[PDB]
């Protein structure tokens, strides 16, 4: 058939090893007490980088023969569709592999055991109806705008010491997006000058370029232009540009590419501020804001061009000479500007803000969430334990292993917190058994507490896709025989 | 003292490895189509030791540097008054070490988990009771007499074909023991011959010796004489004392624990008195309780200092070579069982088989309590304990949940050696117990689940009561003990 | 997956080892009698680089595999804020690890220990403003101007035999600068000759470059020209390649093209009256002959840092291509001249219209050590800009550290135990600074540590480690003090970086982008 | 199926021997069942060709020793 057949015990082991490696590292990451980590490697890497988000680093590398990369690749779809919050989806899938050793004792066809997963699909559906997560997230909403899930996503991120404040800012941005506009015109930048607030919210769009040292410093009632024998001929390009420019009153020129030197002398004298190699992403986002235009050839000026005219200027906000575009007539799209002690860590704040935007959009639209901190998780575990006993035939071992699988999740949250796991697991279990869905793992507390007070809630999509996916990922590998990675090659 | 340094994670591994190696050899044994193992060791051993019973072989040898012998030594105490059923206390303890991998991840205090065994003390206790246990064995019992636990004890042993019939016989033996006598006085041996019955139960004590080719076939209203001092030692005068007062007592049989002088033998044949040369001492001491005893001194020994039961002593065909049977004892307290076999020396298996089987029957009569057999007791308990783990407080529950999964192995082990698929069996079994039918259990003959009560299989209440208490203490002193070195292995 | 796993204690050990190895080299660095380490390398390194300043050497090279480079990188940010005195912050972080041996004995998750660092911010924070400090320099100040911290900064440096005098000189320079912002226009350069003074103070900016021997000696009402682009012309848009031609004829046209560049430079030049030209980079030879005839002095490859400081001083320039002359450029005009006063000839720019910017010139020694003074003065200058702005400082010589140790011992017991086990470990960390200070001094550290604690315990903030005596004395008489900024920032930096590595067992995932 | 192969063989043979053509392997069942109720039937062409083809397959074993190629190295 080729090479590396792996269809039985020698194949299962390869699956088994990949899952154990990922679980300990992803373990410290979860919730408010999640921990920042870096990696040491040699060969075109440069240094040790710290990525709090588990998904970002896994996509980046594929160091060894054993598999995990294909399992990892799937996690992106969950992130695309709903995102992150905390990383638990990979962990849950990894731990059920341990029962496979028990399964050899079972000593029969792996697939019959696999029937437990249709029931696992049931666990997702049965638990969702059993665990009253929330019925809130009305729209906009006063306090519930944040100090909830975004804080939790960020809490695992070290930047949370002052960052949680900017996390709060991001929901204000999501509420305005919702409805008639679409997912457009959202951009974020950071600045070296710093304040306690750590951020200013701009009504328009933030850009950082200058035409040249010469040119008018500030422009008012600005018009915006966006563009997609030989020596004498060159002069002709110069002349066409000047005649069209003066009539419009053009105060600013934005072009997405390289800009020719001849026009530049003219712009200074004319009183027009132009930007060299402006980024396309900023321009497109800007077009919704300024009404845009059709960016054809130099005929482009006047009516074919639509330019907003409130106020465009290059200002000092602290240290760097940034240019601020503000005064949007449309109102549909806005820009958020971040500040924060200037460093590599500040880049990390950029990472989690993206996380905040994605989580909020889904939470309002899905109309559902789950209790975080493992609250849903332990409760569901209590319900599933009874189920293993109920089933006859081969169902009982499979269901049983699935039921005990839920138990590790409480353990992972407590252990990252660092409070003693033995003590934590049962105390936790007693509270869920009682019937209080709100109660769960409180990492800050060191024991168990009320999750709802914390405000930690998870998007409904994150829990349903993971349960079906984690389950499916685990048993594709047992039956593998000759794919991309596994262990020996 | 000690000597072997191994510090943290390495020391734990030594304890871990010993438990896994022992479990595979004992695992085959634990069921109806159990497996027999024969062991050969170089010099320092004569040869031939094959043992079906796990406890007997572990006690005998210390094969290598890692230590399992101290864990092994403890099993005897369990064996003496509860005995066995099947060896399994050691198996359950071994699987406990697997959780230790979870413990390194836990990386806190390895002793903290130990509170779990304290949990084990009441979890096992609570659970044995929150099940239905037999309520049978009224007294004597027609059908319920056997085809029960003994059948399970036999199951491990290769014998169970013809043999399940043999164990049926063993309960008949308990019924005769029944009273204030407690457990003692039962001895059984194997004979090399072929019969469907494969065993014969006789009313008295079985001894295999003969005076000589000559002598009466049997004696009636027999008087039995036991002498400490030998007949071997003018010669005629010794002969005269022996005959003149022997006639007086009406002597019908003489048993001496040593060599016997030839002159007496000519005398005994004409007289009508049967004597036994070099009779084993152990047979003699039991016989004395049976016959009322005597005082064994010099030839003054006959008459009043001697007491003798008088029903029937004869040499009876056992289908092969001659045996001599003592019977009709007035006391009734002591009785003997005779086994027959193929000639395998896999029949010595019967001796160990016998030892574990006999202890169970005596306990069942005295305790007036038992549990359902065939693993019925074990699965139901597993159902109760899973709920219990979530039910209990912090430290106590994590260990309690692990303890609960231990019960799972017994159903699998019973079935695995049966010759049926373990996977189908384990899972099918749980639904029956879960439903609330305690009688239902593993029916190995069936290959599925069946009514244990019709079979009647029940286990002594003590065997379930003490395996769980003993297992907790031994399991507990493995994870928490580091240096562990004393006499024998290590 | 997996990238570099050694399993538990060993993982911790790599973090441990990185901290211990660095501490011994930085150890000799602190105190009045400092030691200089001479470092030589092959492959793109010219000669042995000797850096007294610990931060500068760590930044230059990342020699090996163990993790510690990132911890090192952070210290530079501190340098802009205040930075130096003596290198000590790296040492404190290192000794923190030594309590890790205690941590295995702790038998609990490391993170509980970790809450201690935010607490550590508290412990160290209590110490600031719990140890008197200095009321502050009134402004300018007759005697407290120096003979203080700069001497300590230079303590670590060998040149202190005459250097401490140099240090005294530096505050005079800072008095004119005194914070109307951060810090601009301070330039210092050495010369190859010996004098008892070993330095002179100049009203203007000192530079040392010359166009050539030819050109007028003196220029007045000087016009200054600064060009971003080099005078050099040839490579162009398209190389034309490595050519060759039919015998001799065409190659001459290439020579002709050059003349147009020469002429544009002179035509624009004569109208302005240009007295001096300064270019940051390579200069082209053809114009050089031209400047000599005109009577204009130009500077080849002038350093960029000098040029920008010069721009505020001269009113600035808009630097572009050869259209640069006339109005787009502004030129201050007093006197630019080559006077030479000492050994090596130099050019003095003076009488700047702005008045904001002034320059300092150092002298003496003339060897490997003198070359050191380039980064030595900058270390002194950065501290001073902060000192007037802060209006607050703390006693030097380790006075601050022992007092803090007494307070922190109480804290471990005072707080509930989970917090409690590690405040003390943080607390004992402060003990090493007194020990490191004393060891380089040349006196026995144990005795030194011993005499030190009683003074601080007693209640005298002024009392500290006197390395020169070898005993304990009054720091205030010495005048040595540390800036307020060095203490608040280091404590925050130590808190984040030191134990996050401990709470993590040899890292997890990365090698990305 | 997920059921033990050994058990399956014996039970299957007894039903066919008896005379019920409809009866066959029921994998969901783990034993034997009525194939017709499922509705599972196989095309006549697949069965006639395989048997003649099969003979040829059995026809290429022992009579042929080694002899390797069809496609580049």
């Amino acid at each position: 058939a080729g090479a590396d057949e792996e269809r039985a015990e020698t194949a299962r082991l390869s699956s088994f090893i990949g899952a154990i490696a990922i679980g300990d590292l992803v373990k410290s990451t979860l919730g408010p007490k999640g921990m920042d980590k870096i990696l040491l490697s040699s060969g075109r890497d440069a240094s040790l980088m710290v990525t709090n988000d588990g998904a970002t680093i896994l996509k980046n590398i594929g160091v060894d023969n054993p598999a995990a990369k294909v399992l990892v690749d799937m996690s992106r779809v969950q992130d695309d569709e709903v995102g992150d919050g905390t990383t638990s989806v990979t962990v849950l899938a990894a731990e059920l592999l341990r029962e496979a050793e028990s399964l050899i004792a079972k000593k029969i066809h792996p697939q019959t055991i696999i029937a437990g997963w249709r029931e696992a699909t049931k666990a997702a559906r049965q638990a969702l109806l059993n665990s009253a997560v929330d019925h809130g997230s009305d729209e906009v909403k006063f306090r519930q705008d944040l100090m909830n899930i975004a804080g939790t996503t960020l809490s695992s991120k070290l930047l949370t010491h002052h960052k949680d404040h900017f996390t709060k800012l991001a929901v204000e941005a999501v509420l305005r997006l919702k409805g008639s506009g679409n997912l457009e015109a959202i951009h974020v930048i950071k600045k070296l000058g710093g304040s306690l607030a750590d951020s200013y919210l701009d009504e328009g769009f933030l850009l950082d370029k200058k035409i040249g040292v010469n040119q008018p410093k500030r422009i008012e009632n600005a018009k915006i232009l966006i563009a997609n024998e030989i020596e004498h001929a060159e002069k002709e390009k110069m002349k066409e540009k000047v005649e069209r420019i003066l009539k419009h009153g053009i105060n600013c020129f934005i072009n997405r590419q390289l800009i020719y030197n001849y026009p530049e002398q003219l712009f200074g004298a004319a009183g027009v501020m132009a930007i060299e190699h402006a980024d396309f992403v900023g321009v497109e986002r800007l077009a919704l804001v300024t009404g845009g235009e059709i960016a054809s050839t130099f005929d482009h000026p006047e009516l074919v061009k639509l330019g907003s005219c409130k106020l465009i200027e290059e200002v000092m906000i602290g240290e760097d000479k940034l240019i601020h575009f503000s005064g949007v007539a449309l109102g549909e799209a806005c820009t958020i500007v971040l500040r924060g002690a200037t460093q590599q860590i500040l880049d990390e704040a950029e990472r989690s803000l993206h996380d905040a935007l994605c989580v909020l959009a889904q939470t309002v639209k899905d109309s559902r969430t789950v209790y975080g901190g493992g609250c849903s998780e332990m409760l569901m575990a209590h319900a599933v334990t009874q189920l293993a006993s109920r089933t006859p035939g081969k169902e009982a071992v499979a269901m049983e292993s699935y039921a005990k699988a839920l138990r590790m999740l409480p353990t992972i949250i407590a252990d990252n917190a660092g409070y003693d796991s033995a003590d934590l697991v049962a105390q936790l279990r007693a509270a869920h058994s009682e019937g209080k869905t709100t109660a769960g793992l409180d990492m800050k507390e060191g024991t168990i507490g009320d999750m709802s007070v914390l405000g930690i809630t998870e998007s409904f999509q994150v829990k349903r896709q993971v349960l079906l996916s984690a389950a499916e990922a685990a048993e594709v590998i047992l039956r593998v025989d000759n794919i991309i990675k596994a262990a020996p090659r």
